[PDB]
């Protein structure tokens, strides 16, 4: 039961034009087994396009690589991002939390995806009653990228709808 390959890929932007399949692989093999590693090049000149992708054997390895950012590859800090499900944001909408979900429920759950900077539990402008949804802002986009590819989110017993926000 191998995780889908799309969820094991990291797109690496900002490459040095000197980076090769081999040097990209040598770098990212520090955090797991790479089943694929390619630097994108022009079909005619073979000059690097400045980006490429690596595929790990497992999702846990993708996490390890993301948690080892910043990555300086061949002298240049690169920009790894998980493959598209790129709309790169740090904020999520959390819906379906009803009136009884509080800040600590959302924090205790989502803090295991990344570092939380803001939790905004939405209330009615007129009555102050909870509206049943919230926004969570993290310090970095990978948290959000991990969150929105999950099929399910269970918080405070509620089955929640979670999507990228703005
Ligand atoms: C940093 C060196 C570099 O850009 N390499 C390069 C330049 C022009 C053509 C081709 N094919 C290649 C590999
Ligand atoms: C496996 C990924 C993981 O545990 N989550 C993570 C990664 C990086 C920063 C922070 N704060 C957190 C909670």
């Amino acid at each position: 039961p191998k995780e889908p390959e799309q969820l094991r890929k990291l797109f690496i932007g900002g490459l040095s034009f000197e980076t090769t399949d081999e040097s990209l692989r040598s770098h990212f093999e520090q955090w797991g087994t790479l089943t694929d590693c390619v630097v994108m090049r022009d079909p005619n000149t073979k000059r690097s396009r400045g980006f490429g992708f690596v595929t790990y054997a497992t999702v846990e390895e993708v996490d390890a690589a993301m948690n080892a950012r910043p990555h300086k590859v061949d002298g240049r800090v690169v920009e790894p991002k998980r493959a598209v499900s790129h709309l790169t944001v740090k904020k999520i909408f959390v819906g379906g939390i009803k009136e009884d979900t509080e800040e600590h429920h959302l924090r205790d759950y989502f803090e295991q995806y990344g570092k939380i900077e803001v939790i905004e539990i939405m209330t009615d402008r007129g009555s102050g009653k909870k509206r049943g949804f919230a926004f969570v802002t993290f310090d970095d986009h990978d948290s959000v990228d991990k969150i929105v590819i999950q099929k399910y989110h269970t918080v405070n017993g509620h089955n929640c709808e979670v999507r990228k926000a703005l």
